[PDB]
């Protein structure tokens, strides 16, 4: 009996924002949230309380907290088989990491659609408005271990396995709509160019070092994604606040057997938001688990992660009206040539209980599709559909891993399979064979049609000879690129040039360098003339000469393709620090907490210390956290109310507090005497853009803070920010 | 569909006789057979009809005969992940076999006690007579692989899952009281020396190699068991008649914690029986899976093996009462010193469901007791206790196999292990550790007590040094020998010495079987004779000379250790071969049948070719074998019927099959005309003993045969054998 | 695709600064470098420069950037045995890391003792001053994975594998001189409370969480280990600058039969030194790959690290 | 991968190739083979893209499939010239 008198052991079983209680397993935190997924997984959760502990044989312990010995300062003896069983138990809990993607955080949640697209594929979770799916979506990272950092500048995978009533259906997608190379061949090259180099397994989480930019320098067609890994897009705020891509060309097939092709997309309803380089890198050190945590306490306060699931379609007839080939996947499909259709919203509103039985060995492949979507002839996509089969052999044991239970499809599942390490289902069928006459032949396969049909693919014309060969149509490099950079606002374009030139600099042989920058210089000159004065290398007057690529069927840019040209900002699940001191003024306080709640913006109470501090009213106020113990990193503005401002005006962290937030262009706000604090940071007496400052927390001060933060940083800060030592 | 119109495809839902029936799996056979580890099943068990054909992520296949391909004779194509998951699950059905005891057959049923043993033991499972116990049997030989024979020479083993409601007890024992070796270091070395040799691998199930008998020669601890494996006792009838044992003294442990010693034993119910070595050997290449099919159909009759538990109780005070050491596994408890008290019933009442899944994948572990059972100092036991934990770390894939359904509890289980290969529990406690506050220290500790309490180990006393030293009151290995070779009776000591005489002629270094011979004759002069004169070697005065080993306690024979010293045949669930003719006498096959039902004894109408045949009155009799397809050695009598025996006078097959039953002496009946077949058998015209004959099948003639079947062979006809060319 | 016209390319095969040269394997930046386990090592060692790029079962390939498709635009075929056997490698790469101390960066060497200690110790590797034992180290952190970041505040692991002529002795120690708990049967319950926490599997490489401070309020054994792991000595500058210690008492045995009881240590002659709070969490992020990188550069530099 | 245990059964001694083998294949199960090629990866400079892909020749070239024509649609269909 051990827990608090209080019961403040315990978090409260319903909604409640960062940081006031402590993180739970989801069923304990939200009991109430269901699905038909989450209800199925109940034959394997395990409680505790009020019961005994015992051996995996189920027998009760009496004492757990030594080993059997010959007399009490003696040896362990062998016989003692609780310890045995214990220690092996422990010895075995690690499983292989995924290859890549090892970095993720998960969780569950259901899908819609908005209307039946029964005209465009007999998909049956398509179907009908009223069909709620399942999912379990899985963000991650690429590069990086299973314990790497969550805010490294990486691609970042956004897997959702929906468990639909006529199969389990993987999309498993990333963060940019296409891939650094375009055919799966290449893919343990280009994987292991950018992993930690062989002799020493140095650098973890980073494509800044030399083999990534050999392979670049060496392969032009990895030279669009990389352009997007350098822009912002390579750092997101949050999952959140990126967007999502299937990446290939597939199909869908509708029940009269018609073939449409269709590019995935997943619309953050959040917004599209990222972090800057120097906040980043500081955060993987700061808080290494910052988007996992993030995520999981999004949910837990009930600003549950939604997305609008969005289809690119394009006529069969239409397969070759493009610069660029449509199964090429290093080639994105402008939204200003192919609009977006919304097809449906997903929500995740419930975390896993146990992150190793749920997340870790949550197993997700392409390949899983379902009557209604086939694949194309995509040279990635191809090779992918062997691998995702093939790798869970060994990370998770043999081919019984559909059996364990986040894999489980809750449609029916029966076939001829048998056997296999860790096989739970036990047949009863007579017969192991088909066709077989001993059980009059069921299971039984099923004729393809509109509904509950059996899979059959589509009837796609092949012709050609067997041949190890790139298509010529594949062979251009350099126009996506360019239409990526100039679709992106001056600021994008300098953190590109800035992610280019960082990565460069840590490049230990100059020579790849130079070769990199050459390949800049077929994409535009502007940027590879800012990269190369970086490095400082000079442009020779051949590569000054380079004629740009095309446009992309007359495109010189698509809005679409950047994070932050049409606002879109959303200011719920945000987070705000204010720093107290030891005699705030209440009023101010009572004003900003319920200006910030209004709209749903979190806060987190900062000072030098934890505990309480006392407001001019008497108002007790507990602390989160200290000025360092929670940098301004992790929040998006920050806001020094009035009290007694000596307290903190001489105190190095929240002088520094206010240094590190201005860099990183996020609102500050200033009621009162915080304004002293502009000597800080040497804004003018009379004020500048981004800094909101008042007599009190009173009037517009709030309004004018919220419309910052719903442009989410202050971009116009840029300029000032290069004098500042911080 | 392609079942039959008539139904016939599908076994009735009813007991049946062996081969009525096709056999099927348990829960179809015997749907309404049920006890609680049975019923905790259901949640795994798959069906089959009426269900579609499905992959394993529930996508419906509507062509389960083809591979997709670019055109009808094309290559096939990656992207065919139907036939690829097939194929992957296929490639990895298979997991490795046991180490030892690869190949056995199991069987659920449930065990209930006599009486509430709480007096002397505080187990659960023995508290109260109404309290039944599921359980889980296998039975298995020790050398061969999963895809060995079963009626080869060897020990068998007989391991026992009790699902208690204070954890799994299993009861890992063998078919002799004794095991070959002393101390567990010395295992891989026995194992190796009988398994097949290591540059060829030959040979399969079989001692009777060089290496074997060159480990006995150095090592005569080992002559015990050898005596026993040499024995009848090394070739069961079936897994019905044979006896079990635990092997080691173990302790009962009472709710005061007084300790008494123990030996386990299985009293068949059927009564004990055994081949003989020809017709064991012969029936390796006829039904290498016939005690798998016997128990398997035995069971499917409604001829449950039923077991006896027997405890051999010893008190504290008296470990040092018998000269020999009660911690030595080479030496037994005789039943004259001390009586096996009898305890409880177990009885194997359903087959699985699927083999693979249930059988192959238990485990099974002596270290696996509860509250009221604790080990003993035996050397061999106490290295078994780390081998069983470990195997199934590579054998069932992981540290969940606890997780695999057969495998698990049915009481409850729950501690603060986590993760590992394919771990199914979804755990929900906030905390993996104790002790905790968070929540509040569940799951919780229990001190030990008379019920529903936690394991404490029995504080015996340990004093002396850390040392790697045999008990010199182990080095005896003469004297149970030779109490096993006074006990059996003179047909069971000619088959011991044709055993030795037998294996030693195919051990091709001579100095080994010279060696062998040497320790004989340290056992009993007149065995060492026998031995020798079949082997070609003669003794040497030195030989002749060695003085016996002495008495067990006084003791000069204990019966209880023969097979037939003290008669216990049982008749029900034996089988008798009639051979037909194209005009049987209906009546004698009317009285026959009539009487064999009467006695639960089965029979196989046996003919020429299969069909049927038209008795006299026109009654239509079906074939259930030829005599070449159903051999003697499958049957336990035989009796030709009346008819037109012409028709089968000269068949060479049909008087083989008597030839066959004679020598292996199994009781032969021949009715009217049959008579003529006495000429084939040489038996004189007044007839002989285990030969039963009359001028009809009345009444009187079937109790004779049905006698005789009682006693299971004719041992008086053993040496008129020797003459007879079969 | 080829290397520069100046080889550059290519690290000199001398012993250069950090940051000098790009860092290369062992055998080729210090070919001349030798012990005995070094060399045994050769029989598995094997190049690339000249040799022609081939399948696992030798076969020579003609195109190592193409699927084997049906047109150049087609579906990529199953008999593509070269695509097949290249992706099913890359797909079983990875292998289940260490429980406990998975991240790790490690180095070859050679121990000497100063005099024969053969009266206290018969152990073969202590008995002569001029027989050399090659070593294989491994340093470590304990609680994060094989991807955490170096610069953590935990106890790291110092462990040895000496290769004797009598046998491997393992020298498994950390760098403090004790640990947390008594029994091994605590084992696990003080490493999941210590280890990223269950549900939602955070923090990494951190104690500084709920759980672990639970077991440590309830288990006061622990105090010791903790009060060393809030110290500086939590914190490293180097593996170079930190003491190791085999924690437990051990005997060693001499030709007599006498036992001597005996606590194993070892001293940094680069001398003690650890970071600063501040300073080490940042470089988590700024260089989580500081420690392995300073002990590699260290090594090719010519700064052998070297303990007593 | 599960009958020999992981993707390097290759190296079990029996399996192993008696002419040269060298890729940029590396780790998995039990690996035995110890690489010290800077590069994992092609196309590399860093060793000067070694090892190196060979043309297709008469004697010691490289493996090229024979270019059979293939033409038909996408189907799950036994050839009626089977039956
Ligand atoms: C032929 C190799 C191959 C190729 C070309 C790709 N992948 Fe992949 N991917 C794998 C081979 C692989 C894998 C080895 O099979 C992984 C790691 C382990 C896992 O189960 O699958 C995986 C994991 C993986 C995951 C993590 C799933 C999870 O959360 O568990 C995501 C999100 C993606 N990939 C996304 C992509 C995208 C969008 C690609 C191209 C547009 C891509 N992959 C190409
Ligand atoms: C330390 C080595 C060792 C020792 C000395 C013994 N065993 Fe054992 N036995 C094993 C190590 C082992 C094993 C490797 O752990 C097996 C094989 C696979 C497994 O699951 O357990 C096994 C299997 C096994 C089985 C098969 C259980 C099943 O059906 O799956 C039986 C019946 C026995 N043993 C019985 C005995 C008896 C009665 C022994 C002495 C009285 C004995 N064993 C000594
Ligand atoms: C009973 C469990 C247990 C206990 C009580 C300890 N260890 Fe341990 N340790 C393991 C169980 C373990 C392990 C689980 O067996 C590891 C991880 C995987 C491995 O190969 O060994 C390991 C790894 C491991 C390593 C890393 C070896 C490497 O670099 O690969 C070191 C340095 C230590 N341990 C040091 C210690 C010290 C100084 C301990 C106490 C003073 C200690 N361990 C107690």
């Amino acid at each position: 009996s051990l827990a608090p008198e209080d019961g403040s052991h315990r978090p409260a079983a319903e909604p409640t924002p960062p940081g006031a209680q402590p993180t739970a397993p989801g069923s304990l935190k939200a009991p109430d949230t269901r699905n038909e997924k989450l209800n199925s997984l109940e034959d394997v959760r395990k409680g505790s309380e009020n019961y005994a502990l015992t051996t995996n044989q189920g027998v009760r312990i009496a004492d757990d907290q030594n080993s059997l010995r010959a007399g009490s300062r003696g040896p362990t003896l062998l016989e003692d088989f609780i310890l045995r069983e214990k220690i092996t138990h422990f010895d075995h809990e690690r499983i292989p990491e995924r290859i890549v993607h090892a970095r993720g955080s998960a969780a569950h949640g259901y899908f819609q659609p908005y209307k039946s697209l029964s005209d465009i594929t007999k998909a049956d979770f398509l179907s009908d408005p009223n069909k709620i799916t399942p999912v379990f979506v899985r963000f991650s990272t690429v590069q990086g271990g299973a314990g790497s950092a969550d805010t490294v500048r990486d691609i970042r995978g956004f897997a959702t396995k929906f468990y639909t009533e006529e199969g389990i259906f993987d999309l498993v997608g990333n963060n940019t709509p296409i891939f650094f190379i375009q055919d799966a061949h290449k893919f343990p090259d280009f994987v292991h160019a950018v992993k930690p180099e062989p002799h020493w397994a140095i650098p973890q989480g980073q494509s800044a070092h030399d083999t990534f930019w050999d392979y670049v320098s060496l392969q032009p067609e990895t030279l669009h994604n990389v352009m997007w890994a350098m822009s912002d897009r390579g750092i997101p705020r949050s999952y959140r606040t990126m967007e999502g891509f299937g990446g290939h060309t597939f199909r869908l097939i509708n029940a009269e057997g018609k073939a449409t092709f269709v590019r995935f997309h997943w619309k953050p309803l959040a917004g599209k938001a990222s972090l800057v380089w120097d906040e980043a890198q500081k955060l993987t050190g700061r808080d290494p688990d910052f988007h996992r945590r993030e995520l999981w306490e999004a949910i837990e306060a009930g600003d549950f992660p939604e997305y609008e699931l969005g289809f690119q379609l394009i006529p069969e007839e239409d397969e070759f009206k493009f610069d660029f080939d449509l199964l090429d996947p290093t080639k994105l499909i402008p939204e200003e040539l192919v609009p977006v259709q919304r097809v449906g919203k997903m929500v995740l509103n419930r975390n896993p209980d146990n992150f190793f039985a749920e997340n870790e060995q949550a197993a997700f492949h392409p390949g899983h599709i379902v009557p209604g979507l086939d694949f194309t002839n995509d040279p990635l996509l191809q090779g992918r559909l062997f691998s995702y089969t093939d790798t869970q052999i060994s990370r998770l044991g043999g081919p019984n891993f559909h059996e364990i239970p986040i894999n489980r499809p809750t449609c029916p599942y029966h076939n001829f399979q048998r056997d296999g390490m860790h096989r739970m289902g036990i047949d009863t069928n007579p017969a192991n064979y088909e066709p077989n006459s001993i059980n009059d032949n069921w299971p039984r396969e099923t004729p393809p049609g509109p509904k509950r049909g059996g899979f059959e693919s589509y009837q796609e014309r092949v012709e050609g000879n067997k041949v190890r060969e790139r298509s010529p149509s594949f062979g251009e490099y350099y126009s996506h690129p360019r239409l990526f950079w100039l679709s992106q606002t001056p600021f994008e374009q300098r953190h590109i040039v800035d992610g280019f030139s960082f990565e460069l600099s840590k490049v230990v042989r100059p020579y790849i360098r130079e070769r990199v920058v050459d390949q800049l210089a077929h994409i535009d000159l502007t940027l590879a003339q800012a990269v190369a004065k970086n490095l400082g290398i000079e442009l020779t007057d051949d590569q000054l000469n380079i004629t740009p690529p095309p446009d992309v069927n007359g495109l010189k840019k698509d809005p679409s393709l950047s994070l932050y040209a049409i606002p879109d900002g959303d200011v719920k699940g945000r987070v705000v620090a204010i720093l107290l001191n030891d005699e705030v003024r209440s009023a101010d306080l009572l004003a900003i907490l319920k200006a910030l709640k209004a709209k749903g913006v979190h806060a987190k109470l900062l000072y030098s210390r934890m505990g309480e501090v006392t407001a001019d009213d008497g108002t007790v106020l507990p602390i989160a956290a200290t000025f360092a113990g929670a940098p301004s990193l992790t929040v998006d503005a920050v806001i020094v109310p009035c009290g007694n401002i000596a307290d903190i005006a001489d105190n190095g962290d929240a002088n520094y507090y206010l240094m590190e937030a201005y860099k990183h262009l996020k609102p500050i706000a200033l009621a009162g005497d915080a304004r002293k604090f502009k000597a800080t940071i040497k804004i003018a007496d009379q004020g500048e853009e981004g800094i909101v400052e008042a007599d009190s927390a009173d009037g517009s001060f709030m309004d004018e803070l919220l419309t910052l933060m719903a442009a989410h940083r202050v971009w116009s800060r840029i300029p000032k920010i290069d004098k500042i030592p911080a």
